[PDB]
């Protein structure tokens, strides 16, 4: 219509455009509407219907604190005292904004919810069972990973092989014969790796230690890892002297710079999310882990009949979500690490808990404060997003690694400093089909994969795995966790979290073969072998009953309900890796390849070619005609490195979309790679997600102006100015698109294709998609903000109407 506007954000302002492509008015400024605090910013807003219009604000001065040596008191605080020191040189909590359309564009403040922390009950001998407050007391968390991360920056030295673990150096010889004894019957792979070394590399810290700016090149060489002590007393130092920021002897404005050890990416965590203290806009170090988390964990929500979803960023790990009533004041989050989801089997949610920690009866230690210990299901998602459809919520995200590690004050163990993961990818010998597939033992309970020389070839994957082991073939392979039989009373096994989707950093071919997705069985029609560890994608449809139950959670003050999880049903997982030609060593269109050797040919915005990263999760109803008296089906689309996945529900149901089939691939998800000119597009920068009703299509826009300021050689960035469109369009056949179309054999896909929307010259403000033929791209740049070019859709593909947008621009 004329009647209909289009909102468009300038950081905390959302300006109204008609389709004239003028705006109506100023715009809103969030934040000051709130009559909110100067350090505020707008990170996500949604026009709920005809009348209202829901908003997310954070502020970089909230700082927030863990306690570790009263009553009912939470272990987890916000300190208004940090806060308050900041500002020099009342919690500033985040918020969700209601607001109510009024006259002429316009709106009116309703009210604000506050965001509260997490409750976590907190322990002590001085003043007064799974425990999670013992998880995060000594939870590591990784360093985030920047755009700036090469592939030897992930590359952490190997952790020991299961044959020291189980039988001390020195008595390796006596695996076959002892392998059925140890738990380890028919296993084929003693040289199988623990884990990799925390002891150097990229940084790893305590909830309430704080993650440095500069990033090792190569973790095999530099870095500290986890070792906070060391970092701190001399590589600190180090690390400043080779990586300063722009501006050596002339920083001042309130062997001497090689950048050869380190890349100091304060820029690019700055935009990430993560608060970078002096590159505010509105050496000192980091506020804590713990801050940042709450930081970056306020990123994203969706609206459903009085009740706001908050979910985290796509870039940083994330352990908590927030479920907040409309009517409330404020609301705490809902721990991830008690929200348990269904995998799509048993064995795909056994084999991601397995890797949580370790858990035997005989020990009963508190140093052993891994999650599976605790009985706590999977703690840090990478939110890819959420949406709401059909009176249903709907999300997907990457599961961030979460693993244990060795906690033993004695140095001369054989997994002393280091971090405990393995393989998870299906045996070659595994039966066909997907369900068959993803239900394989190989590396469920401890490693087993490695360097196999079938023939006159090699494999990273065990030849022998299930119900195939031993000479007549009938026999179980046996797996189990990395601790010695005799040593498992005495176990100190942490909590560890990664800020990617995979679990082991050990610099091998395992690893890279896992993430990577090149683990193929011998057979004529050849199928992938698939993780179920690494590069797993978490999608599903929750309702308001699942939601209210995660609510009333999060409100829960510990008690006798302190072990009690949140179950939601229809969810899945399914192994989505990278694609391997994004590295330079296998494009398709020495001594094997380490993730240290993993030469990157990526230009989709990062300098690594091993870890997944997914954005823009978009719900949408097909406009396409209705079958016989059924409910109008809807898909959700997301953009993943190297292509667009689809995820698609039973409108009937209101399930994810099945099959009844257990061989044939699920049918609810569907992968669709994307050319090279798509591949060229980079995702961090995405700052919009639009869904046109009429036209069936996702519209995906990329703002340059997203990327950081300096690379982590301190260069500035080049094409900071300019924007990329990207439109998402349904293919294949439809559920029930006519009368027999019952179950489909195929899973209904997408296509990702840069429609010509594109330039590397300006500052975009937006684009108003005028009708299914035009669409507007509304400029900056110029004084007063508003330069209006006019696109014409030919097939598909847009090319700019040189007679129309000369023809608007006269004033
Ligand atoms: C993950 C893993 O452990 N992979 C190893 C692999 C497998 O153990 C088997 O293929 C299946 O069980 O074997 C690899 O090497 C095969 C050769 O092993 C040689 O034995 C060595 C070896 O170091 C030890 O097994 C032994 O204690 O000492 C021997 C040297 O003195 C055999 O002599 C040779 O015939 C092969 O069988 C493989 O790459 O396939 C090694 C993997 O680490």
């Amino acid at each position: 219509s004329l009647a209909n506007t289009y909102l468009l954000q300038d950081h905390n302002t959302l300006t109204p455009y008609t389709p004239f492509t003028t705006p109506l008015n100023g715009g809103l400024d969030v934040v000051r509407a709130a009559h909110l605090h100067p350090s505020y910013e707008l990170v996500d807003w949604k026009r709920v219907g005809d009348t209202k219009l829901v908003a997310l604000v954070r502020s970089a001065l909230v700082r927030v604190k863990f306690q570790d040596t009263n009553t009912n008191q939470n272990a987890l605080s916000f300190d208004t005292q940090e806060s308050q020191k900041a500002l020099n040189g009342q919690d500033f909590a985040s918020y969700v904004l209601i607001f109510k359309a009024a006259p002429r564009a316009t709106w009116v403040f309703e009210r604000k919810i506050k965001l509260a922390l997490p409750y976590v009950k907190q322990e002590s001998q001085g003043s007064g069972k799974g425990s999670l407050y013992k998880t995060l007391q000594d939870l590591l968390v990784e360093q985030p990973v920047t755009p700036y991360t090469p592939n030897a920056g992930l590359a952490r030295v190997n952790g020991v092989a299961q044959d020291t673990v189980h039988f001390g150096s020195g008595q390796e010889s006596s695996w076959n014969s002892q392998r059925s004894q140890k738990g380890l019957k028919n296993n084929p792979g003693p040289k199988a790796v623990t884990g990799f070394k925390l002891d150097k590399g990229r940084a790893y810290r305590k909830l309430n230690e704080s993650w440095p700016v500069y990033e090792p090149l190569d973790s095999t060489k530099e870095g500290k890892g986890k070792d906070e002590s060391s970092w701190k007393n001399s590589e600190k130092t180090t690390a400043e002297n080779d990586a300063p920021l722009v501006g050596m002897v002339g920083s001042g404005a309130a062997d001497t710079a090689t950048f050869s050890k380190y890349l100091n990416t304060a820029q690019a965590l700055h935009q990430m999310g993560v608060i970078v203290p002096g590159l505010e806009k509105w050496t000192d170090a980091l506020p804590n882990v713990i801050t940042q988390l709450y930081h970056t964990s306020t990123a994203q929500l969706a609206y459903l009949n009085g009740q706001i979803v908050v979910m985290g960023s796509d870039r940083v790990p994330s352990l908590w979500y927030w479920v907040v009533g409309e009517d409330q004041e404020s609301g705490k989050a809902t721990w991830w690490a008690k929200t348990e989801l269904n995998w799509g089997t048993d064995k795909q949610k056994q084999f991601v808990e397995n890797q949580l920690g370790f858990k035997d009866d005989s020990n009963s230690d508190s140093k052993n404060s891994n999650l599976k210990a605790q009985g706590l299901t999977q703690p840090a998602y990478l939110i890819a997003g959420l949406d709401v459809v059909a009176d249903h919520l709907v999300f997907a995200a990457f599961k961030a690694g979460a693993v244990g590690y060795d906690m033993t004050t004695d140095s001369s163990a054989s997994t002393y400093n280091q971090a405990l993961a393995w393989s998870t990818t299906a045996g070659l010998d595994s039966d066909g089909g997907y369900k068959a597939l993803v239900e394989n033992t190989a590396g469920l309970n401890g490693p087993i994969n490695g360097l196999f020389t079938l023939l006159d070839t090699f494999a990273y994957v065990t030849p022998v795995s299930g119900m195939k082991g031993g000479s007549q073939n009938n026999e179980e392979v046996q797996t189990t966790y990395p601790v010695k039989s005799d040593q498992k009373a005495t176990a100190k096994i942490a909590s560890l979290i990664n800020a990617s989707p995979l679990n082991s950093y050990g610099d091998d071919g395992v690893t890279v073969f896992d993430a990577l997705g090149l683990n193929f069985n011998f057979k004529l029609n050849e199928e992938r072998l698939p993780s179920r560890t690494d590069q797993l994608l978490v999608y599903g449809i929750v309702n308001e009953s699942e939601l209210k139950s995660a609510r009333e959670n999060a409100q829960s003050t510990s008690d006798d309900n302190s072990n009690t999880k949140v179950k939601w049903t229809n969810t899945a997982s399914h192994y989505l890796p990278v694609p391997y030609y994004y590295s330079a060593n296998f494009p398709e269109a020495r001594n094997g390849v380490k993730i240290s050797t993993l030469e990157s040919q990526a230009t989709d915005g990062f300098a690594n070619s091993l870890l997944n990263f997914g954005t823009g999760l978009k719900a949408g109803v097909d406009p396409a005609p209705v079958a016989r008296g059924h409910k109008p089906n809807y898909s959700a689309v997301l953009l993943v490195r190297g292509g667009v996945v689809r995820l698609n529900f039973n409108p009937d149901t209101d399930k994810l979309l099945d099959s009844t089939d257990k061989n044939s691939e699920p049918i609810s998800f569907s992968y669709t790679p994307f050319g090279s000119a798509e591949s060229a597009v980079d995702l961090t920068t995405l700052k919009d997600v639009t869904y046109i009703a009429e036209s069936g299509l996702w519209f995906y826009t990329f703002d340059n102006g997203e990327k950081p300021t300096y690379d982590g050689k301190q260069q500035q960035v080049k094409n900071r100015k300019g924007y990329a469109v990207i439109t998402v369009s349904r293919t294949g056949i439809e559920f029930n698109e006519d009368a027999n179309t019952t179950t489909l054999s195929q899973a209904p896909a997408a296509l990702a294709v840069q429609n010509g929307i594109a330039s590397s010259q300006d500052d975009l403000t937006g684009i108003l998609p005028l009708s299914d033929e035009f669409s507007a791209v509304i400029t900056k740049d110029q004084t007063w903000t508003g330069k209006v070019d006019i696109y014409k859709n030919t097939n598909g593909l847009f090319e700019k109407d040189d007679q129309l947008s000369e023809n608007v621009k006269r004033r």
